[PDB]
Order: C-alpha cells, then sequence, then structure tokens
C-alpha cells in the first residue's frame, strides 16, 4: 500500500496473509473455513495466516492453518486478468473471535463514489521498494466505469473495476494482491492489477466480487 497509513493490529480482523515460507499475498476471510483470494495469487503449498499484524514477529493474536484445497474461477484469464478470483479452503475452521472474523459477501454491486477500505502487506514505495511489516490501509473511492477505461483503454472488464486516485500517491501494490476492497462493510473487491503503483493516471484495478457471489455460495456448499 501506497501513501496510507498504519491499520492498527487487528483492526482488519477478515484480512490475512498467504504463506509459503514468506508473505506473497493477501486474502479475505469469508467463513471460518474459506478466503477469498487473486487467482494470479495461485500456488501448492499455501498457509493461511489470520489474526497477523507484525508479520515477522509472534505476536499473540494469530492463527496459522494450511489450505487444504484451492479452487481458481473457472473462467481466470491470467493474460488478461479477467475473473481474477480464487477460493482457498483452510484445513481446519479458524477460531473466530473480535480479531479473527469473517467479512460478508456484498448482496448488492457498490457504486462509483463508495469510500471502501482496501489493506496488506505490500510494497509502499511507488518508485523502489519497501515492504512493511505491520498492515497498511487506505481509504479510496470506487472510480467510475468511463474514468477506469479511460485510463487503461481496452483492458477493463465488466468483472473489474477501478478504486483510488487519478492524482497518483494512493494505492495498492505488488504484495497487496488477493486482498480486500471492503465498502461498507462488505467485500466489494480484490486487488488485482495496475500500472506500477500509485502513478497518475493509473489507478488500482479490483476484482468486481459482487459479480461472483453465486460462484463462491455454490463452490463452498460442495467442496
Ligand atoms: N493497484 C496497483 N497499482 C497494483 C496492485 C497489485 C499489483 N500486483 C500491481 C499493481
Ligand atoms: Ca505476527
Amino acid at each position: 500500500i501506497v501513501g496510507g497509513y498504519t491499520c492498527g493490529a487487528n483492526t482488519v480482523p477478515y484480512q490475512v496473509s498467504l504463506n509459503s515460507g514468506y508473505h506473497f499475498c493477501g486474502g479475505s476471510l469469508i467463513n471460518s473455513q474459506w478466503v477469498v483470494s487473486a487467482a494470479h495469487c495461485y500456488k501448492s503449498g499455501i498457509q493461511v495466516r489470520l489474526g497477523e499484524d507484525n508479520i515477522n514477529v509472534v505476536e499473540g493474536n494469530e492463527q496459522f492453518i494450511s489450505a487444504s484445497k484451492s479452487i481458481v474461477h473457472p473462467s481466470y484469464n491470467s493474460n488478461t486478468l479477467n475473473n481474477d478470483i480464487m477460493l482457498i479452503k483452510l484445513k481446519s475452521a479458524a477460531s473466530l473471535n473480535s480479531r479473527v472474523a469473517s467479512i460478508s459477501l456484498p448482496t448488492s454491486c457498490a457504486s462509483a463514489g463508495t469510500q471502501c477500505l482496501i489493506s496488506g502487506w505490500g510494497n509502499t514505495k511507488s518508485s523502489g521498494t519497501s515492504y512493511p511489516d505491520v498492515l497498511k490501509c487506505l481509504k479510496a473511492p470506487i472510480l467510475s466505469d468511463s474514468s477506469c477505461k479511460s485510463a487503461y483503454p481496452g483492458q477493463i472488464t465488466s468483472n473489474m473495476f477501478c478504486a483510488g486516485y487519478l492524482e497518483g500517491g494512493k494505492d495498492s501494490c505488488q504484495g497487496d494482491s488477493g486482498g480486500p476492497v471492503v465498502c461498507s462493510g462488505k467485500l466489494q473487491g480484490i486487488v488485482s492489477w495496475g500500472s506500477g503503483c500509485a502513478q497518475k493516471n493509473k489507478p488500482g484495478v479490483y476484482t468486481k466480487v459482487c459479480n461472483y457471489v453465486s460462484w463462491i455460495k455454490q463452490t463452498i456448499a460442495s467442496n
């Protein structure tokens, strides 16, 4: 997260870190046994880390649970990033409490103008690299489809939305992928892609979660 702020320990209780020996992506806990992330975060041997603030220090509220299965969206295209969504099932149910909590799926798609909270442990620099150890946060509005498409000609599908600031300086970034965009207490987006990070006229592009609620529910019901 570039140009954000320190969230505060366990203030984003649905935020998970995906770990394969090291943090590599974010995710969102949507019930005691399932995490939503980005398909481009797929790999084998994932350990889900809940209750995390400093990802390099055991602070006392962590739950580390290996994934039993991952399900990449059936129509995920890695070239265009269309349908950049996957589900990860935990081998055991997490223990839910105030610091480790699921986030609700949307009942309705969020509109341009709605303020959301974006969070992650990704790069905090637009130029060069610095990874924070604690969770970073950014409040950002959903942008209009027209401004999104104008910013990225020929690249924005009906399964994507832009959020952030056209002026630049405030954005998600590498390492934030798969993490949440939460608006009015609902998971509306997944950190997906963008040109660099926090660049002028290159806002963040996010998977449009509301399009996937049926697939998510049906997938969970049978797996
Ligand atoms: N929002 C962004 N600029 C972004 C997010 C993730 C990513 N992998 C690349 C760029
Ligand atoms: Ca920790």
